[PDB]
């Protein structure tokens, strides 16, 4: 079992007498020595941290026999810009992921698009996300180049769970509930369907 | 690290050739030889599983040098009955806890009140929860009897976070957003009463 949370990128002592060398799917799947695990990077908002996230993170932890899971979490600032609102701000979301079971390391304030230097800095061998193209402004897929590098490792999305769902579950209930106490309208019953959807647009795609 | 989730209670084998024998704070804090960890029970709804929960569990895991953390998760039925609603469904919250870092095994469909024979089958050495007396049912504290056995290990609530808080953030903005679009009166005065009432349904 684990008694303590996951190290932030900062806490950890890293060595540049160690050159940057990735591994190959074959070399990684044959499985790595204990001193040299495979290093994988998964990224996201992780708003309303839930099972869908955690399973993806488990998928990611298990890609190879010996693996080190690092997880980039984006800032509120970057997220509100390119995506929509978070219900929970970055610190809560930083704390959340630290408590996940398969998480070795947390990377704060992580970049929307990944750069050669980020990958070199954090010594990343592969990258874990779902195989849908991510369109964030200017790009049809922001993982395209990581895919092309052969660096990309796809994952599977859990069904029935998502941050939109958790929001729509609540909002749907309050909508009818508020209006009910107002009675104690007709256009609302019509626009209720219209309002809720629009509301969740603000939270992304 | 850990590549796999937490077992459930049933999913694991248990050998009853071992009689039920608890352990004192003393020889527990002295530390427990490997094959005999200390077994601690923490319980809750874990609706909207969050970091207040997760750290609560971390303390629980850390109460002793060698500690086995069992965590019970109460049913929708029990919860809707004795507490209020859950936006998360019992099967969802069963899954949530599985992915927590400090949790060795999960116990589905937990009791609202803990019983001698429940503590017997799960071989529970101690119990971790906050020291605020828990009043539901007719009990003004449901842990009092567990307290009195000296079997209780308190924990500390995190702050700024709780399952009720995540509701109000989401809720609030929508109360004002809807009304805003609505114009396309007097709701403002009552608005605070509304939200408050809405969160009463999920508990205190
Ligand atoms: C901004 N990026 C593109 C750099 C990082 C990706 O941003 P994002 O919006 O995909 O982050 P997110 O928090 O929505 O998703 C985190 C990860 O959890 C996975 N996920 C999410 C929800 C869900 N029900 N099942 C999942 O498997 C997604 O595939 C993703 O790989
Ligand atoms: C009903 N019981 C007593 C049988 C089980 C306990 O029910 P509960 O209402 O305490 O469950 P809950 O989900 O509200 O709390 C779960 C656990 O997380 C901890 N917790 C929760 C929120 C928070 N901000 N800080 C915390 O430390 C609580 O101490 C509790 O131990």
């Amino acid at each position: 079992g684990l008694r303590q949370p996951a190290p932030f990128s900062d806490e950890i002592e890293v060595d540049f007498s160690k050159p940057y060398v990735r591994v190959t799917m074959e070399e990684a799947c044959r499985g790595t020595p204990c001193e040299r695990p495979v290093r994988v990077y998964a990224d996201g908002i992780f708003d309303l941290f839930h099972s869908g996230h955690a399973r993806a993170l488990m998928q990611a932890k298990n890609l190879f026999p010996n693996t080190y899971l690092i997880v980039g979490v984006c800032s509120d600032e970057l997220t509100h810009n390119f995506k929509g609102f978070t219900v929970m701000n970055e610190n809560e979301r930083y704390d959340a992921v630290q408590h996940c079971r398969y998480v070795d390391e947390v990377v704060r304030n992580a970049p929307w698009t990944l750069t050669p230097e980020f990958l070199a800095e954090h010594r990343i061998d592969f990258v874990a996300h779902d195989d849908i193209p991510y369109s964030s402004a200017g790009s049809d897929d922001v993982y395209k180049h990581i895919k092309e590098a052969g660096m990309f490792a796809p994952t599977q999305r859990t069904e029935g769970i998502s941050t939109s769902d958790i929001i729509t579950r609540i909002v749907r209930d309050y909508d009818v509930y508020a209006r009910r106490n107002l009675q104690r309208i007709q256009k609302w019953e019509e626009k209720s369907r219209e309002f809720i959807g629009s509301f969740l647009e603000m939270f992304g795609p």
